[PDB]
DNA sequence: GGGCT
DNA sequence: AGCCC
């Protein structure tokens, strides 16, 4: 799907290596949506600077 | 160590900012994810669960 | 490599 | 001049 915005094999790995734990399909799809709004915040961070790039300081975690 | 799909984040940005993505971009989207998927570690297991569901991602902040 | 921010 | 397409 063109929609999954992680690298599914790796996220499901890191669950597996980390907590012995499966990783349910629709956890994938919340990952992709946390990145989509991480990045659409990016874009406005960037955009209030005057700047053409989206740089580290513009992705804030609360 | 990368978890996010780097040419589809650059499209995103791209297509709906008209904007470049740094490297060190793709590296905290890369952390934030994994900080998420640890979290949900700890909420499958502390529910006595073997899989992290949608549940245990908690992204409203 | 070839430009750009 | 460091860094992005």
């Amino acid at each position: 799907m063109a929609e999954v915005l992680v690298v599914t094999s790796k996220v499901k790995k890191l669950i597996k290596e980390k907590g012995q734990m499966n990783t349910s399909a629709e956890t994938i799809d919340v990952l992709s949506k946390a990145i989509e709004q991480l990045c659409l915040k990016g874009v406005e961070s960037a955009k209030a600077d005057g700047r053409k790039t989206v740089m580290a300081r513009d992705i804030v975690i609360d």
